[PDB]
């Protein structure tokens, strides 16, 4: 094949949407899952994209797609009434229907197939399979995605305590217990945090909503300021030192760590309605490190520390909720061909403004996990078609869908 | 030489159609438009106005999301797109609505500029349409995207003086802040762009502002999504079926269609009116139940008699300007006389259009655009049923559905 | 005593406050329940004012008078809360205590008396309670309120059904049938479609809302029209010929019959959320009136005719929520007195420019029920207190709290 | 005369102070202000410019809502209560609140107006203070409302021209226009302000509009609910009692604070952009992370080094006019030099302002309103608190809460 995507969605999901018109260009996809799926444990009820609809997989590199959220309605005959919701926001089961109706309106993904390991010979690129099946190709595009995070605090913990990635399977269990902890911050710890609220004074458990955080931050999604979401801000930021690049992804508040300003205030206004019926069993602390965590009986007892105060405080709830965010790591797969890829000074990829991370400046491509390269344009839904049209640019010597240069009015550089 | 069909006029209905049929071979009419390039209500172009409907209520993309000439597209050959994902806004500006649609126009090799048509004839089963110039076109059938042309009281027929409908607006706003006296008479969303546009500029000019309506209220544009679902296919197959009499009563009483105030522009003119009011009195005058029975130009003023109507009291003003935002009405073009034996009329002479927007005989042959709210409802002037109602037109044009037609979009029942 | 108020509804204990102050006028309330209680039984999780804050009981026409909304949340310690809030409308279990919270500061009003009589001797208005004590003034302000209607068409009907004055309470009830039917259209109406639905799916119910009225009219409170509920309006309205005000009274929709906005919004946007799990058993007709009802087994049969396409069709549901409208009735204990009262062409009260309905035109003073003298500002709690400070400046002669003439910036006479 | 305070300075925190203090019967200060009459920052004036806190920040309502001296009092005797309670704007517009202040201070007995205090010592266990005609006030205790002047970097001291910094922007508003080239300086609200107000005439001047700041981006204000549970008595209490060096660290730090622009505002700016650049592009430059590091003036243009400090480049700007939104910082004023031994300092050489927002050897001597921002964060400037921090005084100066004082009224915890 010319290129061989491992992982589906919604990043090479998109890809696949965009090179199937291309017969210049046949690649194939790989799929651990038998089905596309999203992040389906955070489907609570009403949860809707952080994006508008048309970072959906196509459209802001083709309109004209027939793979379009757009198109998509057309045919489930719900065009028109979308039309009357006048909501930028598609709901996240419609998002995750909407993809999957795109992935079965495709022929080139083979999904049950989990790549084992990759390596390099006679300048082809070797995929392995769990089943055996090994396919071959001069390109490879890894979008892997980036699994679950968990502290240290809590490696080797047992009970039944969660990672919000599964938070509506154990919803089932939560609501019955006496107390629910969540740790972290971030648009899923909030989401957690109203569902939880709002039924507090029907199942009668306490409240403890933990993070290190300052403060709560909003996400930083004022029209300026998404004007860094650019070709011209990729541009600008790629070439800075690395160390002030690694700087800015720390400092990185809004990304990752940002809840939307509506539910902060809605938070606030369900803590304001049920505070007249008289005292909530429950908490919101901030400035918080969570340094242990051990589990007894059927309750945790969970170690903080209030870094800017300088005093420790502990809390036991039975259920806990670890909102921690995700994390990218180094796949075992690529081991027998590591010395292809190149990393920089801290032990990452060094992903290059064309999104490839091997010895040739077009080999391996890296679809996410890119920060430290691309900022908060690389887990962005709103720019899974910009980097897309620029891997296909880089496989065809062509520009097959245009490239946009600039498109922002403020200058980032000089 | 003889065609499938033959548009007259290119408004956004008709140029819909054309960008529709193109990828139809097995159609291709043709378009004659009076203009010499697409044109919309340039005189209403006032700074920052924007469309009352989102950008899919475009040309195609209710029927096509894939059609090329969708509004998305436009920004994106344009390099705009981004820009307008970050500007998030569902209304596109009005100059930018115009300048996609003569984007969209000059893409075309079906729309004849500069052709107004004269006579219309039916001869050997065919439509003839004869141009100004003595062009003469012939095909099966023909679609009628004339619009409507701007109304005028009776009251004001003959009038001496510079007033101006507010079609003309922005070609002579640089002469009306000039005056001492401005009078706005008559309500809807182009009478209240106007007025807040006079309304900013008040400290600076130094005139009286007069606004004045016969309508009780000042309507705001029903846009609730509940009433939004009465723009439905179900509605429209509801209604058709409905007595006439009864038909006729509902468009009589129609208050936000025609007549209607976007709520945020409302509120707006409200709060510019509390903001001016702290410097002192602003001699300004909003009046309603007012009707204008008789007007008179002399001294380069006009005396512009008026009843209260519930009140049952007589009162006139006194401007040097007038301004006349008393909306628009379809008058049938003569151009149509040659077969009026061949049109369906009603009681009250006027065209009596099927369900699938037909007017002749055939109930298949002729079809109008524009100019149908005693029979479709809200949807006849509706740039978001633009591409429903073409969609039925291909539809009968060929002998199948090219694009796909909704039979229910809502959630309620119209009908038992 | 000077004057005695009959009934403590908002406006009667607006009245109650504003008068406290002043010494040289000294009246007495008289209220059936134990306590103050407003419309309970639609205090719906969340359910809130239809206007802002200063349309409580005094600061329309006194902003510094300590009955305030503000200084109830002041006293409270929910002031500051309430400013991060920042919200004009204050929650109905909120304003319920916030009233109770002033009655109780009151020395003027005397709970659990009904008045079962009024007559007048010697130039005196002599009321008597249902215990047998006895008050007389020479004035009278008749706060009484305005009782649920019920279409006659379901007069002496068997089954369970209700009016949306007891929803709350019935709730639990409810939701346990396997059918749901609401009748008639307005606020309520929709706050109780809205609060069925969005359980729909946790239940079983099918629920179905019927309502006569051609649209779901909306609660349009554009400030321009908003400036209809000003003095200069009511001047302008009381002096046209009452054919044509009872003209205006009937056929504008949307005060008793009118729907928030962006309530209907959320109405919808949570159908269409609803509809992407599968089809929703819910029903909205419009246009159809009510004609005949009857109960046999657990099961209501309701004949209904949609007026505007001429049709007759039937609903078969358990349960049945009357959400129509309340109505007016004068009350009997004032049958003594009938010939002290002023009556127009349609049998019902002429009440004054000054909110009079006797001979005197300054004896006896009616509260709400002048919608066809008054228009929208009768039932509307922020012309409470410019009616209530009309009502001062007549008892004492003198205007005590200034009394707007003009507030709109348009002119409706002219 | 002795009195029991003397209030130097007549902003709205001391203007509040005199309001609260007129019905204690117990409490007779005397206010002394330099201007001839209340005056807010006036330069900033702009139409339509509004409050950033709602109207309960007004000068008594948090502390009092039966004051005399509400807001909403103040509309009720200008007969303006109900179209306000119409328009449904927490937020007074800024000539508003300006004439608001002037209809209270008239109101009160205890104000001198253009009297400046040109020094103050510690006589006879009791503060004097001298006005500039001479005349004396004697009181033992101090209230110091001086407010904040205007911050000018070190770039542009003894800079030539007719730069201005943006508390004079309206009264320089004429002649800015009519030149070639406008350079807008740092961001916040102000700098905010005067962009949108001069891009909205960029196409009718024809200058070239320059903004440039050092922040990295255009910061909007922390104003969603939870953070504003920070302005609250129980954040600064949390806030005062930690290590110098964390407050000064954290005070450093602070973005939205005085470098933040409303959301809102940012967004309409975008929109602005969108709008004129349909029409072509439009001459202007928005430029972020850059440092202005030297100035100077020649044949009436302005030439400006600047360092876009994270890419480590230089750059030159060439502007006919500056405007310098450079915000505003305190200076010890020198009327405090002869009563320097009784003031408390921390290590930086600042106030070290109790938690009572006393500055003196006893605690409770001399009190100061505003410029507190390394001992009390975001609520020392803070319109919404001053209503708080004027009943603490109070309570020092009686010795009893007159005024209820709230000790919680968040739903998160700060100190654990
Ligand atoms: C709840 C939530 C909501 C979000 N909402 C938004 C939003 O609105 N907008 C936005 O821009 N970003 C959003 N994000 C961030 C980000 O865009 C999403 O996480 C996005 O789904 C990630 O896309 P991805 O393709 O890079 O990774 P993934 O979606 O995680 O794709 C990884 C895929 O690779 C497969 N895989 C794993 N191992 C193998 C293997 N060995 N071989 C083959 N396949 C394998 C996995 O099964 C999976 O299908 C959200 C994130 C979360 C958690
Ligand atoms: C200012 C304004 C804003 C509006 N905004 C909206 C909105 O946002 N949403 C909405 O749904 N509706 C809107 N409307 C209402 C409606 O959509 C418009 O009236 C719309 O432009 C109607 O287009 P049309 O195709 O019916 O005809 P028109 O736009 O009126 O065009 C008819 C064309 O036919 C040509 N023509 C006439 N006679 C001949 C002839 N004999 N030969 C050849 N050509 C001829 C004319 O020159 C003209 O170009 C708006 C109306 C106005 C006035
Ligand atoms: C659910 C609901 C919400 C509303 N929300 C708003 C809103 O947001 N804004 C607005 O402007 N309007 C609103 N209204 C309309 C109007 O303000 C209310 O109807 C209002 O409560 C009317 O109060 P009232 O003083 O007329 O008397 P009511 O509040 O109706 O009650 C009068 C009192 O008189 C007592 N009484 C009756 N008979 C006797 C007797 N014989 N002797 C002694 N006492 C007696 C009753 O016990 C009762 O306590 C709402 C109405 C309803 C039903
Ligand atoms: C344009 C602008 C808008 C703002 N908007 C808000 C807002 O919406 N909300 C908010 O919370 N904050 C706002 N602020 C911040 C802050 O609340 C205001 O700056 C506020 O005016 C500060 O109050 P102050 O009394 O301490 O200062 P000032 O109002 O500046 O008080 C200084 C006064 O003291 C007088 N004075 C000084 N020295 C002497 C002396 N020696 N003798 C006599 N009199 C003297 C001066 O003449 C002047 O009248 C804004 C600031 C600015 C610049």
């Amino acid at each position: 094949h010319d290129f061989v995507g491992i992982g589906l969605g919604p990043f090479n999901l998109g890809l696949a949407c965009l090179t199937e018109p291309i017969d210049e260009l046949d690649g194939i996809f790989l799929e651990s899952k038998p089905d596309f799926e999203w992040h389906a444990g955070m489907f609570l009820d009403g949860a809707h994209l952080q994006t508008p609809f048309m970072s959906d997989l196509v459209t802001l590199a083709d309109p004209t797609s027939p793979y379009s959220f757009l198109n998509y309605l057309k045919e489930k005959g719900r065009l028109y009434s979308f039309y009357i919701r006048e909501n930028f926001y598609p709901l996240r089961v419609e998002y995750d229907d909407y993809c999957r109706w795109a992935a079965n309106k495709l022929s080139s993904i083979r999904f049950g197939t989990t790549v084992t390991e990759v390596r390099y010979e006679d300048d082809l690129y070797v995929v392995t399979t769990s089943a055996g099946d090994v396919y071959r190709a001069r390109h490879l595009v890894l979008g892997t995605g980036t699994p679950p995070y968990i502290p240290e605090a809590c490696q080797g913990l047992d009970g039944d305590f969660i990672h919000n990635s599964r938070y509506v399977q154990h919803r089932s269990e939560l609501v019955k217990k006496e107390s629910i902890t969540i740790v972290g911050s971030g648009q899923s710890a909030a989401e957690i945090y109203q569902d939880l609220l709002g039924e507090i004074d029907v199942h009668g458990y306490r409240l403890n909503w933990v993070t290190r955080s300052p403060r709560f931050f909003p996400l930083e999604y004022t029209k300026l300021t998404l004007e860094m979401t650019s070709p011209e801000y990729i541009d600008y930021y790629r070439e800075l030192p690395e160390a002030t690049r690694y700087r800015l992804t720390a400092e990185q508040k809004g990304l990752f760590k940002g809840i939307d300003g509506d539910l902060i205030n809605e938070i606030f206004d369900l803590l304001y309605q049920k505070n007249l019926a008289g005292p909530v069993p429950t908490r919101l602390l901030t400035n918080s490190s969570l340094n242990s965590a051990r589990h007894e009986n059927g309750t945790y007892t969970l170690a903080f520390r209030q870094e800017e105060q300088g005093k420790d405080f502990e809390i036991e709830s039975q259920g806990l909720v670890l909102a921690t965010g995700y994390k990218y790591a180094e796949p075992e797969f690529l081991a027998p061909v590591k010395d292809r890829l190149v990393y920089d000074s801290q032990g990452n990829f060094d992903v290059s403004r064309a999104y490839a991370i091997d010895v040739t400046g077009r080999g391996v491509f890296l679809q996410n996990a890119g920060v430290h390269t691309h900022s908060i344009t690389s887990p962005d839904l709103g720019m899974g078609a910009y980097r897309n049209s620029c891997i296909i640019r880089e496989l065809l010597g062509t520009e097959y869908y245009p490239v946009e240069k600039t498109i922002a009015f403020q200058e980032f550089s000089v």
